[PDB]
């Protein structure tokens, strides 16, 4: 009975067409769907969809309890890197870093197995099951 | 260039012990690793990293801006409903529930062409691409 696989994710986002920009020109996901108020993209093998909420107050702390990692090829860093940096993306291996509301996201360009090895080295009081 | 695939989750959780029965348990995840402050499990074929913050505000709104859906086959909705009832989960075709923090998730029978083709029937005045 086990779940198959992620579905879909969904953001909450001030401005629909600055998340626009950001998800399918920066990160060079596939727009699919729009309405007033929602976005569909298909990016990284993923369906994310788009909320817009335009009244989600700036001056508060938000989105600081859950971050989405997606995979890029150890040879793609520098570039990557360089395309945030040249569209003035916040960026806090892995390369840490928010959408244009806040959602945190990471490039990472390891696996699950990469990270169990390395925690066996570097952390050996963890527990590996 | 494009991004490869989802690489991991991460969720911050007020209780590890309550949060590994949730996704090993409940939602029959595999655990990985434990440490004092951490736990990895594999999902659905996704690395889902917990990351324990016992001072989260419990007297606050927290987790409102994402949601995380897993894919179930149609003919597994009532055996999921049912599951989730019988472990007093908090509940909101899809299932909508919480885990014990509060991070908003969802089972969904459909894929996202299901839900391009529902809209195009549905909601005409969308523009598809």
């Amino acid at each position: 009975h086990h779940l198959k696989s992620i579905n879909h994710i969904c953001f909450s986002v001030r401005n629909l067409n600055d998340s626009i920009h950001f998800y399918r020109d920066i990160l060079l996901g596939k727009l699919l769907l729009t309405g007033k108020k929602t976005a569909y993209f298909e990016l990284a093998g993923l369906w994310i969809a788009l909320n817009e909420e335009k009244d989600i107050p700036r001056n508060e702390i938000h989105f600081s309890y859950t971050h989405i990692a997606f995979t890029i090829d150890d040879s793609e860093f520098k570039y990557w890197h360089q395309r945030l940096k040249d569209n003035n993306v916040n960026i806090l291996q892995s390369i840490y870093f928010t959408d244009p509301d806040g959602h945190k996201l990471e490039l990472h360009t390891g696996t699950l197995e990469n990270r169990l090895n390395y925690y066996k080295e570097a952390k050996p009081h963890m527990t590996f099951y």
